């Protein structure tokens, strides 16, 4: 009954051909798969898996085979019936979210940056009404195609993602819709500033203990207000007080909609001085 929203490839079909990452018991591929070629992504449970793997890995195929969203990975399909198993989703040239903004520094206008945010937001959206907790939301984990649409996706940790990952989540294991809204203010943020590093050079517990003092990300360069405002409420210590994500999706859309919204830019605070006649 787990794979139940899943079509079952027979092995045939399935070409790996080269290694791109690595699996919980075994590794990532970058194949092309043929029904109907089309690229593919291809994890494999490899011989000798426990028990627990196999659960888990067949659990995670059924839960992404329920999903059927414009801004959700897609699963092709699932190799269950043979050895090695494997779950087979799309492949995106333009590759995960934070690498693609960082290679492309400055490309993009305003008003492109904001839709990949609403596009996130609405696969968000679309988990967290599907009572599924992500845990894990960070721009390496949202893969872009060739239309600019990013697909929300987990790759598993790269670990720990505490940079990203609510006041309560660490303090004592609390992760729910409202902490991947916490996550989502980072992404935000990592999206309007190409990728760079959440909080530069603090380490972890540095990172913490300004959390717990008050402090807050500066609002990226060429920022819009609106944009800065919503992350900020993202980061309220007070769970509660944070927006949920349809009342996110309902920002973004606003703003997109009506995009003199968006010519308001937030104050950037400067680091350097350069004085000059
Ligand atoms: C094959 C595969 C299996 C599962 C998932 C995945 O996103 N699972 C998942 C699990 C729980 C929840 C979700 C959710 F959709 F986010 F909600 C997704 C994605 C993929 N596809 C995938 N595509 C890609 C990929 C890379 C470059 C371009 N296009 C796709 N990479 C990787 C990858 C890379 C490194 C380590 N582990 C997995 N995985």
């Amino acid at each position: 009954a787990v794979l139940k929203f899943t079509t079952e490839i027979h092995p045939s079909c399935v070409t790996r051909q080269k290694v791109i990452g690595a699996g919980e018991f075994g590794e990532v591929y970058k194949g092309m798969l043929k029904t109907s070629e089309v690229p593919v992504a291809i994890k494999t449970l490899k011989a000798g898996y426990t028990e627990k793997q196999r659960v888990d890995f067949l659990g995670e195929a059924g839960i992404m085979g329920q999903f059927s969203h414009h801004n959700i990975i897609r699963l092709e399909g699932v190799i269950s019936k043979y050895k090695p198993m494997m779950i087979i989703t799309e492949y995106m040239e333009n590759g995960a979210l934070d690498k693609f903004l960082r290679e492309k520094d400055g490309e993009f206008s305003v008003l492109q940056l904001v839709g990949m945010l609403r596009g996130i937001a609405a696969g968000m959206k679309y988990l967290a009404n599907m009572n599924y907790v992500h845990r894990d939301l960070a721009a390496r984990n949202i893969l872009v195609n060739s239309n600019l649409v990013c697909k929300v996706s987990d790759f598993g940790l790269s670990k720990i993602p505490i940079r990203w990952t609510a006041p309560e989540a660490i303090s004592y294991r609390k992760f729910t819709s409202a902490s991947d809204v916490w996550s989502f203010g980072i992404v935000m943020w990592e999206v309007m500033t190409y990728g760079e590093r959440p909080y530069w050079e603090l380490s972890n517990h540095e990172v913490m203990k300004a959390i717990n003092d008050g402090f807050r990300l500066p609002t990226p360069m060429d920022c819009p207000s609106a944009i800065y405002q919503l992350m900020m409420q993202c980061w309220q210590q007070e769970r509660a007080r944070r927006p949920k994500f349809a009342d996110i999706v309902s920002i973004l859309d606003k703003l997109i909609r009506a995009p003199d919204s968006l010519k308001t830019l937030a104050d950037f605070d400067p680091r350097v001085s350069i004085r000059l006649p």
